[PDB]
């Protein structure tokens, strides 16, 4: 009936859901291409669109629905199961159906999340360059107590070259890498002095536009696993500042190898929310 993607047990998330920690009442914004609100295995509680011509509750591309799915697909008997099934999900469309969006459209997106009280902000987007405003936008969301998690990048390792992208590159933002189901790092995963943790990214199955589920690859898939893990930790220890949460994710991580390719290693929501 319900499929449990490899990532859920990979990061010990299933152990936490067992204790009864599902991330209920935690507000999480997915800053992506929108979310097919009508998907049965998903429940968007609200949000906003900073993209012209399209509401936030529609996904013209598929990316946003897949990512939102990894964070909180309903713990029911249909489709998949997400990392934090009881999270209050927010669709913040800042990327058009082509998967591209402006610095401003994104900054506005981040601005809305903080002002509207999201405890976690997920950004599975990024590019070769950043912005003075974007930098400011994330440092404040963070100073304001939100957990900003972003995708590291699908730029492979170009030697000793830093392929980590923005917004990830910033220090107030968590740069997530990608591992397969074997816990080995996936080839597309970006390498850099900023790679912070690794989460499932290869062959991630989740909800997908027009009431179905697909398998995709990318650090974009890795990212909603830590945003999902932040949610469980916060549901367990509510009065935990963003920094404490950030620390327990990295600190407790399962070492796999060199931090330039792994950061602190694979995550372990169970050790983290301890
Ligand atoms: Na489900
Ligand atoms: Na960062």
């Amino acid at each position: 009936a319900q499929t449990v993607p490899y990532g859920i047990p990979l990061i010990k998330a299933d152990k936490v859901q067992a204790q009864g920690f599902k991330g209920a009442n935690v507000k999480v914004a997915v800053l992506d291409t929108g979310i097919q609100a009508s998907h049965p295995d998903l429940n968007v509680v609200g949000g906003a669109s900073f993209v012209a011509g399209e509401a936030y509750n529609t996904d013209g591309n598929g990316h946003g629905t897949h990512v939102a799915g990894t964070v909180a697909a309903l713990d029911n008997t249909t489709g998949v199961l997400g990392v934090a099934p009881s999270v209050s999900l927010y669709a913040v469309k800042v990327l058009n159906s082509s998967g591209s969006g402006s610095y401003s459209g994104i900054v506005s997106g981040i601005e809305w999340a903080t002002t509207n009280g999201m405890d976690v902000i997920n950004m599975s987007l990024g590019g070769a360059s950043g912005s003075t405003a974007m930098k400011q936008a994330v440092d404040n969301a963070y100073a304001r107590g939100v957990v900003v998690v972003a995708a590291a990048g699908n730029s492979g390792n170009s030697g000793s070259t830093n392929t980590i992208g923005y917004p990830a590159k910033y220090d107030s933002v968590i740069a997530v890498g990608a591992v397969d189901s074997n816990s080995n790092r996936a080839s597309f995963s970006s390498v850099g002095a900023e790679l912070e943790v690794m989460a499932p990214g290869a062959g991630v199955y989740s909800t997908y536009p027009t009431n179905t589920y697909a398998t995709l690859n990318g650090t974009x898939m890795a990212s909603p696993h830590v945003a999902g893990a932040a949610a469980l930790i916060l549901s367990k220890h509510p009065n935990l500042s963003a920094s404490q949460v950030r620390n327990r994710l990295s600190s407790t991580a399962t070492y796999l190898g060199s931090s330039f390719y792994y950061g602190k290693g694979l995550i372990n929501v169970e050790a983290a929310a301890q």
